[PDB]
């Protein structure tokens, strides 16, 4: 039980071989140093901390998915478009996970069944100095089998263990865990599930997915999609205590039960005066400071991990980082692409969810109309995307002469290609939204800022595409950037001196010439 | 090659055993008698005509799917709700079709490779006296394999063979045949496909499906869904001439090639003066008289059929019949149910598309809100249904105290439960619609009434549901219809005399007491 063929340690070895690994040996605080160093180097190389404060048996990795280029190099993709198409193909073709014995799983070298103090072994962090609680935000849930209709689910859930071996368990309403909890709410037996830590990067990648249930409904095989992404099946193992399955190649696994009707407060102040949605609880995906709520409790029965002499790795990450944004929006991009290809194939060329929009709030699709009969399909695509995403606030459709990765080019399409009377779609006013957007706090009024009181404004679908047959009038003004060579006119020093000053939309426009 | 284990002949034997079969021996005209007798007995028992005018080798069945109760008795379903749930389960679990040899397929007893006059063997009908052409509207297309991404497609296409062995081939834009034609438009080799006639009733049932491609995308297995519906795999056989596969247990098969870039007019008058969308071409699904268009040509290379001494059965049906409505809207109902269950399970209770709405224009879903967090999901459902259906004009969401099969009860919900300022959704103005609705002719103007010139008004999503927490104010007024027995007060004669006068919404209200 010491090999994990494709896991976090092999990924660290590949990162060290490629030269992408930044590793230090100095003792780092989980309090306001890991997330601070992650935000200082946001969207960059992975950082490995060998020594963690008050965690003598644990290492810590961060910014693992921060640069999307090294992630695409890890999984063998050339660019983001190839990544989107390959992960859509992997969604439609899962690899069924294999079950190995309880003696070759590396996560079951040490099995703690007593003295269950989760905060002693797992590294809880604080993100900002405005917080009061150190929370565990590193684990993915793992529901395999009868509670997920014979499929499998992996996904992140934040936990605050402020009762020793009992901690809160934050569930987004509408998610797969919400659907499992809603089905088994009125039950006597609690839901058995495991929280896995230091998982293979494919499992992190698929655990980022969410609110894409027209493509990945309840009963799908998310671990199958992770196995299809890494190109080999993800190994499972039966738990020691509960009746479930874990990722065998993880670094830590918490086994236990979820009690849905046992709801407790996440912080001490919101418990002190009984108010959800007011007190600060570590910044959220929307790009604002989060709020503390009531949440069901996760009753840990066993802590299994690797050997503490091997120093198992945990992956703590801040929420408003490019790390967290890549983790969610990559597989959500390919799911949106899959839905638009299902509705009408051959029209959508590329789907991109930038860091700027949010995890669950926005997307940009790029359509190409081949004839007059395909005119109008972008409005079907925008309405279907906004309806099938639960609280996406802004979907933008652009034409094929646009750089989809530049927000300056998107703003140019918003300025020049949008009729404000006809091209703004508000499809579903009064539907379901995401309560973590404070624009829905503005609709709750003086009631409690919970999901029961918010009112969704309906989303915003912006059709910034060129009408068919008007491609000559909306033609983009390509210059002669390949008809002239600057090496004739200037030397190397003038050329790189002028090239060092360019940044952004000029860098996008100088490649394309438009 | 004389057994078809589950096919049209075995279904006729079961209908005769149950007493549902109405069979005559008098010679019926395909000109204005078959569709007339079908409309006289619309929504009733199957009619079998042994002698057809100028078709001495052919029998004709009609109103086969006219009564939905005998269809549910044929496939083993108790009511329509069980049918919707079972066909949704069959959609998510197809049975892979089997391939049998060319000598046990009953449709290949007689293989005609010369003298290909399709109108000599296949029965073309005229529906109304306003028409001029007798068209073939009995066959389903069958694309299996590489042209459908390794999946299979079955679906109806009307054909008018006015060049001997070359006929038009009407394709709805957006359909599976449209997607196949759009992918292989710019190709030199024509698309090989077979038109199958007198197919098993499961294949007719699944061939009715259309514009449900979030659930049944390109590359799905529609013959697999037919095999899952009948409970045994549908047998296939390799063609004699072209490189394709047919339904082995059919009665007639036309083998040939589809030429997409060879477009010809459907009638003689529209060919005479070059106008699509004006001249009458046999009433359509919208409930209006249809129009003649240009269409790609189907070049028949071989006619294979059963033995002419066995008198193979064809199934001609009028378009504005309950037959045709059941055929499309049954599997489309279960597809809409599957999509709403994928987005958020446990909320939608029942989906119904009545005969009154249309084939592709409307649907009624019935939701049940279990808590405050599920309030608003019906608007997501309405927007997703209207976006993922290509030109559904009217989707209505009602609560669970409504009889979904009574249009009077739906009109009552429209009167009493709709806020006209907030509960009318217009999600996708300017999207793709269905050109056969003349409300989109009103938007084409003085241009040609084609799909290239219509402008969709956006659909109409009506939220007629009760808001959560106001179930006491919107409570339906249940009387004491089971507290009193009429057999005490009156005799049998007064009771059935009073019961014979009740019809419609009073019949719905007297069962429920509301
Ligand atoms: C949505 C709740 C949980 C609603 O609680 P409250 O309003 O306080 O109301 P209650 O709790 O009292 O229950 C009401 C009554 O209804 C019933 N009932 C309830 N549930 C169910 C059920 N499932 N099934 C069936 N029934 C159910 C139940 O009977 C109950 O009555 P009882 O309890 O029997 O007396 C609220 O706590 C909240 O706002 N959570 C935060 C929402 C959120 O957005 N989290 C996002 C995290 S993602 C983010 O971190 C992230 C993303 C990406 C990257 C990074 C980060
Ligand atoms: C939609 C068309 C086919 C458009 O034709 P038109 O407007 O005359 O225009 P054109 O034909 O000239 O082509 C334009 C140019 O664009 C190109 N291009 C075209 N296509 C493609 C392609 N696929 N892929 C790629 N490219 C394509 C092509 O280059 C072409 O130029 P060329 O040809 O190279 O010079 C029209 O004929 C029509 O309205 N059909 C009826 C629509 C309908 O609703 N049928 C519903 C039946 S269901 C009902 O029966 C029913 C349902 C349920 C129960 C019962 C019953
Ligand atoms: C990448 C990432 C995602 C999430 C979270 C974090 C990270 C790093 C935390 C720091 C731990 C903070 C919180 N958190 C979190 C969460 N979803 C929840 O329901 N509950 C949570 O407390 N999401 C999004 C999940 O990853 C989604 O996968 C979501 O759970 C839906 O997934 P699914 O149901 O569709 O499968
Ligand atoms: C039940 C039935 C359905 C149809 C038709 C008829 C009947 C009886 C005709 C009398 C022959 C008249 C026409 N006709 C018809 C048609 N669809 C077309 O693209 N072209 C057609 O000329 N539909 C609807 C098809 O059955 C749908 O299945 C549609 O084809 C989409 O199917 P799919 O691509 O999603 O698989
Ligand atoms: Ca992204
Ligand atoms: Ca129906
Ligand atoms: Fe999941
Ligand atoms: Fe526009
Ligand atoms: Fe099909
Ligand atoms: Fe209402
Ligand atoms: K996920
Ligand atoms: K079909």
């Amino acid at each position: 039980e010491r090999v994990g063929e494709k896991d976090l340690r092999a990924a660290l070895e590949w990162f060290r071989s490629k030269g992408y690994l930044v590793e230090t040996n100095k003792e780092v605080n989980p309090d306001l140093e890991i997330t601070g160093l992650q935000k200082i180097f946001d969207g960059s190389l992975p950082m490995l901390f060998n020594n963690v404060k008050d965690m003598p048996h644990a290492r810590a990795i961060t910014n693992l998915f921060g640069d999307i280029r090294v992630v695409e190099e890890l999984f063998g993709w050339e660019n983001s478009l190839d990544r989107v198409k390959k992960v859509a193909r992997a969604i439609d073709h899962p690899l069924k996970p294999v079950i190995i014995g309880q003696d070759e799983a590396p996560v079951q070298e040490e099995v703690l069944t007593t003295d269950l103090d989760v905060n002693k072994w797992l590294t809880a962090i604080r993100h900002t100095p405005l917080e009061t609680e150190m929370t565990i935000g590193s684990g993915i849930s793992c529901v395999v089998g009868p509670y997920f209709d014979g499929g499998s689910h992996i996904g992140y859930n934040r936990m605050n263990f402020r009762w020793g071996n009992v901690g809160t368990f934050q569930i987004s309403p509408g998610s797969h865990m919400w659907q499992v909890m809603t089905e088994h709410y009125k039950d006597d037996e609690p839901i058995p599930l495991t929280m896995c830590f230091g998982v293979p990067p494919s499992c992190t990648y698929v655990a980022g997915a969410g609110f894409d249930y027209a493509i990945l409904p309840k009963g799908c095989d998310e671990i199958g999609i992770a196995g299809a992404i890494q190109g080999s099946p993800v190994r499972l193992v039966k738990c020691r205590t509960i009746d479930a399955y874990t990722l065998a190649d993880a670094e830590y696994v918490l086994e236990g039960y979820l009690h849905p009707r046992d709801k407790r407060y996440e912080t001490a102040e919101s418990e002190a005066a009984d108010i959800q949605g007011r007190f600060h609880f570590h910044p959220e995906w929307a790009g604002y400071m989060g709020k503390a709520y009531k949440a069901p409790t996760f009753h840990v029965t066993a802590i299994t991990m690797r050997r503490r002499e091997s120093k198992p790795i945990i992956f703590p990450l801040g929420v408003h980082t490019a790390d967290d944004a890549n983790i969610d929006t990559s597989v959500r991009e390919s799911a949106i692409f899959a839905l638009c290809e299902r509705l009408q194939p051959g029209i959508v060329q590329n789907v991109h969810i930038p860091y700027c929009m949010t995890d669950w709030g926005g997307c940009i699709i790029q359509v190409k109309k081949r004839n007059q009969i395909e005119e109008g399909w972008q409005r079907n695509f925008l309405a279907a995307i906004l309806a099938c995403s639960q609280g996406m606030r802004l979907a933008i459709a652009v034409s094929e002469d646009v750089d989809i990765y530049s927000m300056d080019d998107i703003m140019w399409c918003l300025t020049t290609r949008v009729n404000p009377q006809t091209d703004i779609l508000n499809p579903l006013p009064g539907g379901r939204g995401q309560t973590f957007m404070p624009a829905e706090r503005m609709t709750s009024g003086d009631k409690q800022w919970t999901a029961s009181n918010t009112q969704f404004e309906g989303g915003m679908g912006i059709d910034a595409t060129v009408p068919y047959g008007y491609e000559s009038d909306f033609h983009r003004p390509v210059y002669g950037v390949d008809l002239v060579k600057p090496e004739n006119f200037f030397d190397a020093k003038d050329i790189d001196k002028m090239k060092s000053r360019m940044a952004g939309w000029v860098l996008s426009l100088a490649r394309t010439g438009r």
